[PDB]
């Protein structure tokens, strides 16, 4: 591991997190704004 | 919004700088309960 493999770490727990807070439409909506590519990355690498 | 969004991209940028070991033991210590809320998030 490395200092940015815990700051990876935290940053997951911290995005759960505020999933928690948010309502449908702000889930979606902030979904909608994220690149489809930076999605990919993370849907496969939590799917791996 | 805004905190969100820069939590995922700078997410996104650590994961594309990481080995394949790094990545996979990092995924090993995300409890599936926190993966499968983000994957089915990501997916819709
Ligand atoms: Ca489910």
């Amino acid at each position: 591991g490395s200092m940015g493999s815990l700051r990876a770490l935290h940053l997951v727990e911290d995005l759960r997190g505020l999933l928690e807070m948010m309502e449908t439409d702000e889930k979606e909506g902030l979904r909608c704004q994220i690149p489809d590519s930076t999605a990919e990355v993370l849907i496969e690498w939590l799917q791996n």
